[PDB]
């Protein structure tokens, strides 16, 4: 299970569209597979959700305990400027703090071309 389907089985349980809860799923995405736990990530996600919960919850909530994700420090992705952020994520940016991880609900920091930076905060 690659990184890309895997986020796109999540992207099946997602209210909207390029919410950060989408960032949120790609960027878990990657860091589970990349950690040889793809599979074990989905099956907790669909643990969590056959227990009433739904996806924005299951997944804050396995950002903050699955173990590939703990203390992981948010990806810088680049960007030509912060109207360049999807719309549903524009109230969400926030400066960036001292140290953000992950699992403190810093999915990731954009970057503009001169370096200012805005961290999505979920």
């Amino acid at each position: 299970l690659s990184a890309k389907d895997l986020a796109l089985l999540l992207f099946t349980h997602l209210p909207g569209n390029n919410t950060p809860f989408h960032i949120l799923a790609q960027v878990l995405s990657k860091i589970a597979y990349k950690s040889g736990k793809s599979g074990a990530f989905l099956d907790a996600f669909h643990q969590i959700l056959s227990e009433g919960e739904n996806a924005q919850a299951a997944l804050t909530r396995l950002s903050r305990t699955f173990d590939a994700f703990l203390g992981v420090v948010p990806p810088v992705i680049r960007v030509k400027n912060f109207q360049t952020v999807p719309r549903p994520c524009q109230k969400s940016l926030r400066a960036v703090p001292p140290n953000p991880t992950i699992d403190k609900g810093w999915v990731c920091v954009y970057s503009s071309e001169q370096g200012e930076t805005r961290a999505l905060k979920i």
